[PDB]
């Protein structure tokens, strides 16, 4: 028997977890005895072609093992299924809202540092991961997150960046001036989205401070067409996303290293670590 197998016919859809424009991510029971004992699963399955980008997200996903990586569990077979390890906290985006009284900064401090290493792992592989955003960074515990969707990752080339072909999904209010303008996807232009994705931290992923919603008030939400183009001249001029309420400045300017114009002259995943690890001592 191959334990990453899994038959449809036990594979029992319970509820949606979320979705993007493709796929889609829905809790399941896989359970082989029929008396509902068997195991949840999350499930990633396609919207009724992108069959070869769910495939490669597969075979990415596969052959990540690390503690801050939702852990590929199997697939389901020309269509195909995606089988992970459930996380019953959910996102950020579901978790951080309901418990802000458990997690204070120095808990803050040490997702930021989990996500960091998980991205690093991923830098490390040749991975661009293009959608580091609170909402694909799961809760195991009250002590630990995990990055859980891999669903926009690419390899880099050799080259120090992958040339963007589709765009029109783009999570545009957490993408570097390098995505937004030229197309191009560089280690360090993750280190831009995980500092948009501190900030969603940081303000326990409340809707009203979401990156977007702040962005939208800083240059308007009525231009449609013109928002990338308008966002771009903002960031260009030198305005950033403000500091998140009760933030340390020390925090703060760790997160502006991430926010440099230039891919260059940004922070590494390494040193934002050293620096987090820094400020929990
Ligand atoms: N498609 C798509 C993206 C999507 O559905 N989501 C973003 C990644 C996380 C997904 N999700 N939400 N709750 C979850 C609990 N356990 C999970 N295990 C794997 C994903 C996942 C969960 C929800």
């Amino acid at each position: 028997v191959d334990p990453t197998h899994f038959e449809k016919r036990f594979l029992k859809r319970i509820r949606d977890l979320g979705e993007g424009h493709f796929g889609k991510v829905e809790l399941c029971r896989y359970d082989p005895e029929g008396d509902n004992t068997g195991e949840q699963v999350a499930v990633k399955s396609l919207k009724p072609n992108h069959i070869a980008d769910l495939k490669k997200e597969i075979e990415i996903l596969r052959n990540l093992y690390h503690e801050n990586i939702v852990k590929y569990k199997g697939i389901c077979t020309n269509g195909i299924k995606l089988i992970m390890e459930f996380l019953p906290s959910g996102s950020l985006k579901e978790y951080l809202p309901k418990n802000k009284n458990k997690i204070n900064l120095k808990q803050q401090l040490k997702y930021a540092v989990q996500i960091c290493k998980g991205m690093d792992y991923l830098g490390s592989r040749q991975y661009v991961h293009r959608d580091l955003a609170a909402r694909n960074v799961l809760v195991e515990s009250e002590h630990q997150v995990k990055i859980g969707d891999f669903g926009l990752t690419k390899a880099i080339e050799t080259k120090e960046y992958y040339t963007v072909k589709d765009d029109r999904d783009s999570p545009v209010f957490w993408y570097a001036p390098e995505c937004l303008m030229q197309s191009k996807f560089y280690i360090a232009s993750d280190v831009w989205s995980f500092g948009v994705t501190l900030h969603e931290l940081l303000t326990y992923c409340d809707s009203d401070s979401s990156p977007m919603a702040l962005f939208l008030k800083m240059i308007g939400p009525t231009h449609g067409q013109m928002t990338v183009t308008r966002l771009v001249n903002t960031l260009k001029e030198g305005k950033r996303l403000p500091c998140p309420p009760n933030c340390p400045d020390e925090v703060y300017q760790l997160m502006r290293k991430c926010w440099e114009f230039q891919p260059s002259n940004r922070t590494s995943f390494q040193n934002l670590i050293e620096g987090f690890e820094a400020l929990l001592k």
